[PDB]
């Protein structure tokens, strides 16, 4: 459910951080 | 609509944060 | 609700999969 | 769970891809 969904996203958004720094921004 | 419309509208801010990375690339 | 979500889904793993083609796989 | 765990699945997906990325850059 909703809750473990929405925690799923904001891990999904901690990756994507990562990425965005790895890459040129 | 409540932790249903959050989780909407944070898919959609991941679909625009892979589009920008998609661009840059 | 859960058919919009999925199919945001699907959407996220459609740019991703351009992402990882733009990069070296 | 249905629907509910095919999102699951399919998010965990997601993240594995993510992780992939971000270990390849």
């Amino acid at each position: 459910k909703t809750e473990e969904i929405l925690s799923k996203l904001y891990h999904i958004e901690n990756e994507l951080a990562r990425i965005k720094k790895l890459l040129g921004e």
